[PDB]
């Protein structure tokens, strides 16, 4: 049947990765951030790519106002990556920002990971990091990113380039935005 | 007994509306926000009047980020003030906001209620607004400040200059933050 926005996204995370296109990104900033959204839903969505001008909420929670988004993402991506720590902090501030209309969370995951590889020569297992455990660590993140930390912490692995892993983390990845094939 | 900060506080909103000095601050401006907060807390911390340079939460809600608290401080004070609507709406961000750090409640109150004067000729009658419910809305307003804007409409008064009203309200306004005599 005909592939979803999920689904064609999958596939375009796929070919970021098998193209060698993933390497040739900005690290750690805005515009690389827009670089790996528009490869994942250019042709899907007609914001791909774009900073929102709308406010956005999921649950009770509501992302950056957009009044402020561009002055805040110009302070995210300043933001220091030396460390685990810093790194993990300079993630929570760009999920708080939420900078789309949709696709921040699959976006800003292989963002985070291109930092971490760039940094520290490491990359999240995202397939041993389990969907409940995740969120929940992401709600408590804008007032204590210390669950997150662990979690994620626990869960690095060295195998950077390792096919398995980079292919079930992005299922994993979309798995936690509710697709699965 | 010696008085505690919050009851000297008290004694300062009230000296900053019986002086007239309530009618001499900028209305609707971060500085203005900035001089009723000196006269509430100055003498009593050592921040009165300062933007904060740390992160402040309360429960599970983490105010603006201070990396970008100025920005959106700016941002903030230039929205539009000429409806209810847009006033609350005005409110809500400078809550989100939260600048100070502490008194941000009580401040920006006093804030609100000079927007509020300034453009409609109305003020809140706080002494009308249950706790309880005050709580609820504000926790709502980022995602959705219907419940805010009804409750506080239908407790407006064009009776702005009187004692009671005055008096009576800034005591709400203390005990909001967990202050009776
Ligand atoms: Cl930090
Ligand atoms: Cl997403
Ligand atoms: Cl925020
Ligand atoms: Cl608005
Ligand atoms: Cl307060």
């Amino acid at each position: 049947h005909m592939k979803s926005i999920d689904e064609q996204s999958l596939h375009n995370a796929r070919r970021l990765f098998e193209s060698g296109d993933i390497d040739r990104i900005e690290v750690g900033t805005t515009a690389g951030l827009q670089q790996i959204h528009r490869y994942l839903f250019g042709g899907l969505y007609d914001f791909a790519g774009q900073i929102r001008e709308d406010n956005i909420s999921k649950g009770g929670f509501r992302f950056a106002n957009a009044m402020y988004l561009k002055e805040a993402l110009v302070k995210i991506e300043q933001m220091p990556e030396r460390t685990f720590e810093e790194i993990i902090a300079k993630y929570v501030e760009m999920n708080i920002a939420h900078p789309f209309l949709e696709g921040n969370g699959r976006s800003t995951r292989i963002w985070l990971d291109l930092v971490l590889k760039k940094n520290l020569k490491k990359v999240v297992n995202w397939q041993n990091v389990s969907k409940t455990l995740y969120l929940q660590a992401m709600e408590r993140s804008p007032v204590n990113d210390l669950r997150l930390r662990f979690l994620l912490k626990d869960n690095l692995t060295d195998d950077v380039d390792n096919r398995e892993i980079i292919f079930k983390g992005i299922e994993q990845s979309y798995y936690y935005e509710g697709y699965e094939k």
